[PDB]
């Protein structure tokens, strides 16, 4: 009934390098937690492998073209199967990675983005979300501090 993408972006909207995350910002991941819990989460098979354990309290739906390899989650073969597998919920969280984010952006009505002031070379990037289609409805800047080496910004965008 409603799809959101939730993603932490560095410069160039880098989200993934060597299939990891080199921007140790704990308030950046504590932001993922306030926004994803009790909502179903959709992710691609690579993002599933990097969490290594379902997100608790939540239907975990993992897109892959091949049979599943973990009974603790729900395996689906298409974007529409992934959505249906989430049930009748007010909001579905799409949590990556690159390929899954791109497929779900046209279906999304909300984006929850952390922008981190960090240079990381990056093979994988968040999809280009046109400003004409998205409106910033929340935005809070934070300088680097004791826990965060990087300056960062939590943002919430709603589809126009
Ligand atoms: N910073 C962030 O916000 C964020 C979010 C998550 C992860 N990441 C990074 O993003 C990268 C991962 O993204 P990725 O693109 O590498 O892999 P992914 O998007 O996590 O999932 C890729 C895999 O999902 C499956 N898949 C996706 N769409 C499908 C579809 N429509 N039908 C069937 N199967 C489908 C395929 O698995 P098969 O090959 O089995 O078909 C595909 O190989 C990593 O670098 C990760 O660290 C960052
Ligand atoms: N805002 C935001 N920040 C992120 O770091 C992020 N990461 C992903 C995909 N990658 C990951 C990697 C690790 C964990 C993770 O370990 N989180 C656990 C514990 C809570 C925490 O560590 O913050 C979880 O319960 O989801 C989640 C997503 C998707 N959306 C995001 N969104």
């Amino acid at each position: 009934h409603m799809i959101s993408l939730i993603a932490a972006l560095a410069v160039d909207r880098v989200i993934g390098m060597e299939n990891a995350m080199p921007w140790n910002l704990p308030a950046d991941l504590a932001w993922f937690k306030r926004n994803t819990l009790n909502k179903p989460v959709i992710m691609g098979r690579h993002t599933w492998e990097s969490i290594g354990r379902p997100l608790p309290g939540r239907k975990n739906i993992i897109l892959s073209s091949q049979p599943g390899t973990d009974d603790r989650v729900t395996w689906v073969k298409s974007v529409d199967e992934a959505i249906a597998a989430c049930g009748d919920v007010p909001e579905i969280m799409v949590i990556g990675g690159g390929r899954v984010y791109e497929q779900f952006l046209p279906k999304a009505q909300k984006l929850y983005l952390t922008h981190i002031d960090a240079e990381v070379e990056g093979d994988t990037h968040f999809p280009d979300y046109e400003p004409d289609d998205w409106e910033s409805v929340f935005s809070e800047f934070h300088d680097a501090d004791a826990q965060n080496s990087h300056s960062y910004c939590f943002e919430i965008l709603e589809r126009r």
